[PDB]
C-alpha cells in the first residue's frame, strides 16, 4: 500500500500565540495550548518520522485576535509559510476585509496554493483575480501525485464581506466536474478540503463521486476515536464513515478550532487510488509539546507592534460608558446599547430587495459587560479599554432563534431578577416591557422587535412562529448563564467576528460617540 | 467738517449669487437682489461720489450655501478681495471649519485686515497664528486716519467650532484698553466692528470711552430712518443713537443680512475727532441697480465646481428615507429622525465636566420635509436630493425654550390633527405620546426629554420652569406654522448653520445610514 498522513488545521482565527485551555488569553504558561510555535514543533516531529506528510488547512485563519487587527492576514501569510502549509482552502472569515484584503496580504503573498472550486468572479475583478486561488492543485507527495479541491460556504455573503462581484456556488454542484476532471487527467488519489462545515462535508463525502477523503472545518467540529483528551465533546468518531452513493467508505475529518488540536489521519491506498484503511485521531497541542524557540521568538518579536496598537486612541466619547454591573444587570445601561449597535453594525451584509439588511436585532447578557469606560482621559478608548469590557476573548455570532425561544430567554432575563446576576438582558433592535409583580416565566408584558423586509425600520410585536436572526455572544450561543432554550432551540449558528475587534471597528468608523439610555428596556 | 461714508456689510451668509426677495434661491431673476456682483456696482458708484469712503464687514461671511460648502472661505477671500473691503471683524460662523479653517482660506489670502480685540491663543497656537487677525487696524483715509477696533461674541464656543486653545474675552474689557491706546496714538476717529449682536452693540456704544461710531452684526438686525423699502421691519431708527456713559451721541448700525443691503452712513468729524452729525440709510441691492458683468462672468465661472458637487455621491442609505407628506405630517418618520440626529450632531460642542453636551433636543415640522429618498440607486444620496428634501435655504438655529413653551408646541402640534398641517413635530432627544381622543390643547399625555447636565444621557419627564435647548429650524424661530409661542417666550435665539449642509456633513461623516423609526412619537 501508499500510506499518505494527513495533517490538518481548520478555524485557527488568530490564534498565532498559545492560549489557555479555553482558547482564550494565556494565563497560566505552564498549562497553555496551541500557537504555532508549539504546532511548528509537533509538524516537524511528524514529518522526520512518516514519508509521504501533506499540512492543510480547511480556511477561517482570518479573525479572532489582536494579531488580525493589525496585521491583517500578513501573519497568517508569514506564519503559515513558516509552518509549509501544503495547501489552504479559502473559509468565510478570509473575506472579512473584503476581496482586497484577502488579494492583499494573503493570496499574494502565501507560498502554496489556495483553493475553491465554487467561487466565481465577473468583470474587471475576475481578471485583477485569476489564478490567485486556484479550483484545486495537482500535489507531488514522494513519486506519487494527489489532487486537493477546495470549497467554501455558500452562506459567505451573509457572514462576511465578499462584495457584489463574486458568486459562491453550491459545492457539491461545482466541485464534480472538477473532480471528473482530475481523474481524465491520471489523478486517482483526491482530498476536498473545504469550508461549509461538517454537514455539508458529509454530503460532499456521500455524492461527490471519487472523493477520497473530505477535510473540512466552518463548525468547529470535534472527532475523536477513543476517550477523548480535554474537554472537548466528541460529535462522532475521528474520522467520520461516509458510505458513498457509489459504494465507497470515505472519512471525513475536523479539527475543532482555535489552534488546540493538530488533525492526523493516516490513509493507505492501493495502486488503483482507493482507500484501502483509514486511522488517526486529532493531537492535543498540550504544554508537553515544547514551542518551538525560533518560531516563539519570531512570535515576540511580531508581538511588539500588537503591545503599541493596544495602547493607541481608537476614538472618542463624550459620555460615561457605563459598564457597571449595577446598572448592566438591572436595567438598560448604554454600554450594552453601544456593544449592541456595534453589533448590528459589524454585520450589515450586503441585501436583496426584499430586505434592507438581513438581521436588525442583538442581545447580550449583562454578566458578558466586565467595565465602565471614563470619559475623562480627554474621551480617549484605547484596546486595552475595550479589553476590559470584553475580557472573555469570544465572538458575536449569528444564529436563527424562533420567536417563542426568544420570549423565554426574555423571560429567563428576569425570573430571579434582583440578585446582580449575569442573564440579565441589554439588546438592540427589541423594545421590551417587564412587570415584575408577575410570576417567574410571565413577566414579559410586551416584546417589539425592529423588522428586516422592510424598507422603513419600524417596530412590530415578536411573533411566536417567526424565526428571527440575532446577534448575540457565542456564550449565549452555546447555553452560557442559564440559556439552554437557545442552546437547545436554535435552527442556525455561525460563529462570527472577535468581540473586542467589533467594538474597536464601531468606535473608530463613528470617531465620536455618545450612546443614550433610551427606553429599549422599560420596567412596568 | 471732515466727513466719512462707511458702507457696511454683515452676516451675508455665503450669498454670493443674487437671492430671491427672502433671500432664498433667485428663480424670478428680474426681481431678484443682492449679491456680490450688485454690491460691487453699488460700492463702485458710491466710491466715484464721495472722498472718504471705508466699506467694513462685521463677519459672518462663512457659512449658508454651497458655495461654502465647496470652496470653504476661498470664495470670501477671492471675492471680498475683488470688492476691496477695507476691514472685516471675525464673526461667530467664521470659526465653523476650526481655527485651521479660518486660517487657511481666509486669514492668508484676504488683502485687507481681519479683527478681533477679544479672541486670545496660547500654547503653539498662539505662534501659528500671532499677527493672522488683529485687535485694531490704523487705516488711511484722504489726509486723516480712522482707528477700527473689532469684536467677536463671547458665545462663539457654543455656536461654532473655535477649539479648546481660543479664549472669547469680555468684550466691553478688551476693547476698553485698545481705544485707550489708540487715543495715546493721536488717533481720534474710532469704529468699533464687531460680531455680538445689536444689545452687545449698544453696551459697547454707551460704556466703551472714545468710541465714536458702532457697526456690528450677528443679530440680523434692520434699522431704518423713514418708510422701509422692502419686507423687513425696522428695529429701531438708522443709525440707531446711544447717549455715552461719558455724555455722546454715539451712532449704532447693522445692515440686516445675506447682502440683501448696503449700510451707509455719513459721520461729520470736527478736527478733534468728535461726531458732529451722522444720517444714511441702508441701500435695497434691487434689481434696478445691475450687475457688474466682470464680477458676474466670475461667479458664473466659480459655479461649475458647484454644479459638479451637487450631483456627487456623499454617502450611502441602505433604507427608504421616508420624507412623504403622508408619513411626516400624521407619525414619526425616518426621515424626520434622520434630520434631527444630524441637528444634534452639527451642535456637538466643548463640554464642560457641567454637560455630555450643551444641547440635546431637536424638533422640525413636518410641512418643512419636502421629499423622500428612494434608496435603490445603489444607495447613493447627492446633494441635489437633500435639496429637494430642505428647498427653502434655511439654517438650524439654536433657542432656549421654557418647558411651559415646548409643552405648548407639542399641543400646537396635534391641534388640528387629521388635515395633514404643517406643524406635526418631527423630534430627536424628545420621546412624546398624544391621546388624541383629549381636546385640543390638552393631548400632551408624556413627554420625556434626553438630560444635557449628566454624564450617561438619559429621559426624564419635561420640567415646566426649566429653560431647554433646542435645535429647530430658523422658519419656526419665527413663528412659522403657526408657532406663535417659540417666537413670543423664546429666552435666546441664535442663528445656525445651512440646513442643506448639516444633512449633508452628517451623511459624509456616518459614510452608510440606516434610520429606524423608534418609538419617538406614540399615540395612545
Ligand atoms: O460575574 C460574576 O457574577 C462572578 N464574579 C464577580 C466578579 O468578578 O466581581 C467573579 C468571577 O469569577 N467571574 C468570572 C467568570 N464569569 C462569570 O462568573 C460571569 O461572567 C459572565 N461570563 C463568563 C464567561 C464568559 O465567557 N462570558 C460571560 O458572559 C457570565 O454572566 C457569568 O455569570
Ligand atoms: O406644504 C403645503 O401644505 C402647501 N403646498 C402643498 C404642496 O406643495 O404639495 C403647496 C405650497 O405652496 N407650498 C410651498 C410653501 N410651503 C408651505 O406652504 C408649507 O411648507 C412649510 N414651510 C414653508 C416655508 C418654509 O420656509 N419652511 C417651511 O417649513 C410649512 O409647513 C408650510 O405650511
Ligand atoms: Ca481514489
Ligand atoms: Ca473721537
Ligand atoms: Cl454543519
Ligand atoms: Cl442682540
Ligand atoms: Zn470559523
Ligand atoms: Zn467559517
Ligand atoms: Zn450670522
Ligand atoms: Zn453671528
Amino acid at each position: 500500500p501508499w500510506e499518505l498522513t494527513i495533517l490538518h488545521t481548520n478555524d485557527v482565527h488568530s490564534r498565532l500565540e498559545q492560549t489557555s485551555e479555553d482558547s482564550s488569553k494565556c494565563v497560566d504558561a505552564s498549562r497553555c495550548m496551541g500557537g504555532v510555535a508549539r504546532l511548528f514543533t509537533k509538524v516537524q516531529q511528524i514529518r522526520r518520522a512518516e514519508p509521504n506528510v501533506l499540512l492543510l488547512d480547511a480556511g477561517d485563519q482570518y479573525q479572532g485576535t489582536i494579531w488580525f487587527t493589525v496585521y491583517k492576514g500578513a501573519e497568517v501569510a508569514h506564519f503559515m509559510n513558516a509552518l509549509r502549509y501544503d495547501a489552504m482552502a479559502l473559509g468565510n472569515h478570509e473575506f472579512d476585509n473584503g476581496v482586497e484584503g484577502l488579494i492583499e496580504p494573503l493570496l499574494k503573498e502565501a507560498k502554496f496554493p489556495i483553493l475553491s472550486a465554487n467561487i466565481s468572479a465577473s468583470g474587471p475583478l475576475a481578471s485583477q483575480i485569476s489564478g490567485l486561488y486556484l479550483p484545486y492543485k495537482v500535489l507531488p507527495v514522494g513519486d506519487e501525485v494527489v489532487g486537493i479541491v477546495g470549497y467554501t460556504s455558500k452562506e459567505t455573503p451573509f457572514l462576511s464581506n465578499p462584495g457584489t462581484n463574486l458568486v459562491f456556488e453550491d459545492e457539491i454542484t461545482a466541485l464534480q466536474p472538477e473532480v471528473d476532471k482530475l481523474k481524465t487527467l491520471n489523478v486517482n488519489k483526491i482530498i476536498a478540503l473545504g469550508h461549509s462545515g461538517f454537514e455539508m462535508d458529509k454530503l460532499i463525502a456521500q455524492k461527490v463521486r471519487g472523493v477520497d477523503v473530505v477535510v473540512g472545518g466552518h463548525s468547529n467540529t470535534f472527532l475523536y476515536t477513543g476517550n477523548p483528551p480535554s474537554k472537548e465533546v466528541p460529535a462522532g468518531k475521528y474520522p467520520f464513515i461516509v458510505t458513498s452513493d457509489d459504494g465507497r467508505k470515505v472519512p471525513v475529518v475536523q479539527a475543532y478550532a482555535f489552534g488546540k488540536y493538530l488533525g492526523y489521519l493516516k490513509i493507505e491506498f492501493d495502486e488503483r487510488g482507493n482507500v484501502i484503511s483509514s486511522h488517526g485521531n486529532p493531537i492535543l497541542l498540550d504544554s508537553s509539546i515544547p514551542e518551538d524557540p525560533s518560531i516563539k521568538a519570531d512570535i515576540n518579536k511580531w508581538r511588539i507592534k500588537l503591545d503599541d496598537y493596544s495602547t493607541q486612541e481608537l476614538g472618542k466619547t463624550i459620555v460615561y460608558l457605563d459598564g457597571s454591573s449595577q446598572s448592566c444587570r438591572f436595567r438598560e445601561c448604554n454600554m450594552g446599547n453601544l456593544i449592541c449597535d456595534a453589533m448590528i453594525n459589524n454585520n450589515l451584509r450586503h441585501a436583496d430587495e426584499m430586505f434592507w439588511n438581513h438581521v436588525s436585532m442583538c442581545i447580550l447578557n449583562g454578566g458578558g459587560i466586565r467595565s465602565p469606560i471614563d470619559e475623562r482621559n480627554d474621551g480617549t478608548i484605547t484596546w486595552e479599554n475595550l479589553a476590559a469590557v470584553l475580557p472573555f476573548g469570544g465572538t458575536f455570532d449569528l444564529v436563527q432563534l424562533k420567536g417563542s425561544t426568544l420570549k423565554k430567554a426574555f423571560e429567563h432575563s428576569v425570573h430571579r431578577y434582583g440578585q446582580s446576576t449575569g442573564e440579565f438582558l441589554q439588546v438592540g433592535g427589541i423594545h421590551v416591557v417587564y412587570d415584575l409583580s408577575r410570576k417567574p416565566g410571565d413577566r414579559v408584558v410586551k416584546l417589539d422587535v425592529l423588522c428586516t423586509s422592510c424598507r422603513v425600520p419600524s417596530y412590530d410585536p415578536l411573533k411566536m412562529d417567526e424565526v428571527y436572526k440575532v446577534i448575540l455572544p457565542n456564550f449565549l450561543a452555546n447555553g452560557g448563564d442559564g440559556f439552554q432554550m437557545i442552546k437547545d432551540e436554535l435552527l442556525r449558528h455561525d460563529s462570527g467576528d472577535q468581540d473586542i475587534n467589533v467594538v474597536s471597528t464601531y468606535i473608530s468608523k463613528m470617531k465620536v460617540i455618545y450612546p443614550a439610555v433610551e427606553g429599549r428596556i422599560k420596567f412596568s
